[PDB]
This record gives C-alpha cells, structure tokens and sequence, in this order.
C-alpha cells in the first residue's frame, strides 16, 4: 500500500531510519535526487543499510541489479513473494521483509496542505458530495489541522460541512480524544472504517476526497504556469498505483514465458487481449472509461505471428510505432512489416508494404493484410512508424507529436470499420501510454471544444488499471500537459 515509499528523504536520513527504527529486513524506496526521474532501494541488512538503485528513462523500472517491472509497487510485491530473487552482485540475498512506513501526507490524494477554511469551504460547497473530504493545515494553530467533511443529498440545507480539528502533540495525531496515531494517514484510514458519529446522529464517511486535479481545458495555460505542483500532482497519482495490482496470471504461465519481452510486464488478465485465432499475447485493450486503443510491446521474433493475429481479428487499421528497432544498444521491437512493394507471410497472415510515405517526423507505411487462403480478407492497415523522439526522456516541443497523431486520428477516423488502435514501443506502457493518454485528451477537446473538463491524473490512473503502470516518468507526465496547452493555443488560431 506504498507506505514503503519516502518521497523527500534524502539518502543519509534513510540510513539513520533504518538504523534507528528498522532492523534486519527493513526496508524503503526514495527518488534518487541524483538522478531526477530515477529511485533508490535502501534495505538494512546485517546492521548496514545499502541502497540499490532504479532506474527509469521512460520505459520501464529497472532494478540495478534486478530484474525490469511495471509499478514500483509491482516490483516490490514481486521480491516479498520472491525471497532469493533479490541477489546482490556477489550472490549473497537481500530480504525485503519489513516495510518501513513513511509518515509524510503530502502525497495523499485527501491531503491538501495550506488552504484557508473558508476557501475549503467553496470546494466542499462547490465540488462536493456526500462523504467528500479532505485535510488542512490549521490555520488557528500552527502545527494542527483539520479535516473537513461534506455530507447530504444531490442550497437545500439538507447538505452540510463538519469540521474536525487534529491535534499534533509530539509526532503524533488525535481528533481530540481517544486513540493517538502516529501518521495523518493512519488517523484517516482509521475514521473510514470507523466513522466519527457525532452526538445529534450525524456519521461522517470520508468517502472520497475532494478533485483538485480536474480543471476547464481553456485556462490550461493558468494552471500550467502554477505547477512550475507538477512533481506533487504526478507524487500523488504515483501513491494510487498500489491499488492497481491486479493478476497477470496468463502472463506468469511458463508457455507464455518467452512471448514477454521483459518478463515481469504482464497484462492485466481481465483486460488482456485473448485470442481465438494459444491465445497468448502481451497486449492490453485500453477503453476510456468510442475509440479504443490496444497497448502492447514491440515485436519479439518468435511473436511476430501473433501480433498479426491479433490486428487481424481486432480489425484494426492503424497502427501507432513509436519506438526505433533498435536503441541506445539494444533490440526495442523487430521489424514485422514487409519492405516496400514486398509481400511477406507471417504464418496465415499476409502483409503487403504497398507505400512508404516519409514524413519529416514519422514515416507511414500503407499496408494490405490478409488470411492465406481467403482472397477477400484483404485490408489495408496503416502503420504510422514515429522516428523523432529521444532515446533519453521526452521530446522538447510537443507539435510533433501532435501532428502526427492528428494524422493517425484522421485516418482511424474515416475507416468506418476500425477496430481499436495498436500502439507499442519497447515494453509498451511508456511512450505508449503517454500517446495513448494525450490521443484520449486531446480527442475529448475535440468533441467539446475548449470550455470542457479535463483531468490528466484521473485520466492516467483511469488508464493504468487497465494496463500496468502507463506513463511512468514526471517527464512524461509534464510532457502531457504541454502537449495539450499547445493543442489549445493551435486551436485558437481559427
């Protein structure tokens, strides 16, 4: 439940907390502050705390030493049910058995920080509903807070707001009486299987917190200039992953073993794509919870067949490569097309490259699949190769990316019958995600213009229950919102 994650501790002070409170086992993960972007493992082991490290340039989280995983949360759970798995270079194991539980409320979604009352108050009056909630900073007393709750109907005065008052008194948290917690977090979690009940009758669920995130696509530009809250709204949608770690069962089967690229960056099973063409591949439906999205890994050898299949029998038309087939060293996806004005057989699939259309940006390549032996099966699939985007993080301005997936929007668009769109780069929830998630945005936009609600975390984390950890860098992340402020202000240009 990533209380294991300390998000602004340096290095040194997670030596002393593991020395001072932990013991053999005990262990937290940090952001490395010497690499942006990247995370540092520290496990106490024979009196001694020493950290690995973690990196992630956009594709994936990649255990120094370790192995390659979607979530953090998802590597984590993996070594407390893999004890031996955690080798170190000399093959002696490190154990990760006792979670060291971090105290800092910051990232949590309810947590609001400053904030007046009264400016809580227009929110909870405003965007609230029953069993809305949230905590501030007192305000009468420094180093206290409050907790605030809505509760009613659908004015009325049948609707109300409650506010608590939390004492801290040396490191810990009371509602005034009662039973002492050593986190806001604890305290919180407590009253929401426990509610206070008041007197009169009154019970105050904390049902949800309060959406601090949704904004109107118009003043964009506003809130963009206010998060350079970019690394604490992206901190706080990286707390949920947690309650995302649904079963991958299919993936672990070891038939399927060798269809994953990266071993550990499985599909959701109740999202996977099945098929009935084994019925394997390392791709997942992504639906807006219209146009629909299939996220998958670039191309093994021994899966090309498969990937075939599956285009076929989604009836897809487009298809969205963002990856080059070969980078910074190493394979990312096999080429799985044919060259220009060739024919290839990928099993009882069948590709003709009819033309290749190189862009500035990308390259198109019109392709006419088939089944071997039923002439008529014959579509054309178009496949959108992007070429422009760095091996190291995220491209400088987003209008490249965002012509190109006007293009791709187009095309999709006027094939009456397509299917879901196939995007894929390396391992398939990076730069996949975070085209997937601008294209939903941006297609939003699109049918209700510029004085709509959009949400980018909501919309992330909307995405990331249905394929593991989707857009996982705070590059990617601002990425997104400057591709979006761009559409608008392109928009305007009519």
């Amino acid at each position: 439940s990533r209380r294991w994650f300390h998000p602004n501790i340096t290095g040194v002070e997670a030596e002393n907390l593991l020395l001072t409170r932990g013991v053999d086992g005990s262990f937290l993960a940090r952001p490395s502050k010497s690499n942006p972007g990247d995370f540092t493992l520290s496990v106490r082991r024979n009196g001694a705390v020493t950290h690995i490290k973690i990196q992630n340039t956009g594709d994936y989280y990649d255990l120094y030493g370790g192995e390659k995983f979607a979530t953090l949360a998802e590597l984590v759970q993996y070594y407390m049910e893999h004890h031996g798995q955690l080798k170190e270079k000399n093959g002696d194991v490190i154990e990760l058995k006792y979670p060291l539980n971090c105290a800092d409320p910051t990232s949590e979604r309810w947590f609001h920080g400053h904030l007046s009352g009264k400016e809580a108050e227009k929110l909870l009056t405003e965007k609230g509903k029953h069993g809305s909630f949230l905590v501030r900073e007192s305000q009468s007393h420094p180093g206290d807070f409050v907790l605030s709750v809505r509760t009613g109907d659908d004015n009325d005065g049948k609707s109300k707001v409650t506010h608590v008052m939390i004492r801290c008194q040396e490191l810990k948290y009371d509602v005034g009486g009662g039973e002492r917690f050593d986190s806001l977090t604890d305290l919180v979690e407590h009253y929401k299987k426990n509610p206070m009940v008041e007197t009169l009758g009154t019970v105050l669920q904390l049902k949800q917190p309060l959406n601090t995130t949704r904004i109107n696509a118009a003043e964009i530009e506003s809130r963009v200039r206010e998060l350079s809250g970019f690394w604490e709204e992206f901190e706080t949608l990286q707390q949920q992953e947690c309650k995302l770690l649904y079963s991958r069962k299919e993936g672990q089967r070891q038939e399927n073993k060798n269809k994953n690229r990266y071993k550990n960056i499985l599909p959701f099973d109740h999202t996977r794509v099945v098929l009935h063409d084994s019925d394997y591949i390392n791709a997942n439906i992504i639906m807006p919870e219209k146009k629909s999205y299939i996220a998958t890994q670039g191309c093994l050898q021994n899966t090309v067949n498969d990937f075939w299949r599956m285009v076929f029998q989604e009836n897809s038309r487009v298809i969205v490569m963002t990856t080059k087939e070969v980078e910074r060293g190493k394979s990312k996806c096999v080429k799985y097309w044919p060259d220009e004005y060739a024919l290839k057989e990928y099993g009882v699939m069948r590709v003709r490259n009819v033309k290749e259309s190189a862009a500035h940006d990308y390259t198109l390549r019109e392709l006419k699949l088939s089944k071997v032996g039923q002439g008529n099966t014959e579509r054309t699939v178009w496949q959108y190769h992007f070429r422009t985007w760095p091996d190291h993080g995220v491209p400088s301005d987003p209008g490249g990316v965002l012509d190109f997936l006007e293009e791709v929007h187009h095309k999709q668009e006027s094939i009456m019958d397509a299917g879901p769109v196939v995007v894929h780069c390396s391992a398939g929830i990076g730069r996949t995600g975070t085209f997937i998630v601008i294209d939903i945005l941006i297609d939003i936009i699109r049918e209700k213009g510029v004085d709509c609600d959009i949400d980018v975390p909501k919309t992330i984390q909307m995405v990331r229950s249905q394929r593991s950890g989707m857009v996982p860098t705070e590059a990617q992340y601002r990425f997104i919102y400057m591709a979006v402020q761009h559409y608008i202000e392109t928009l305007q240009r009519r």
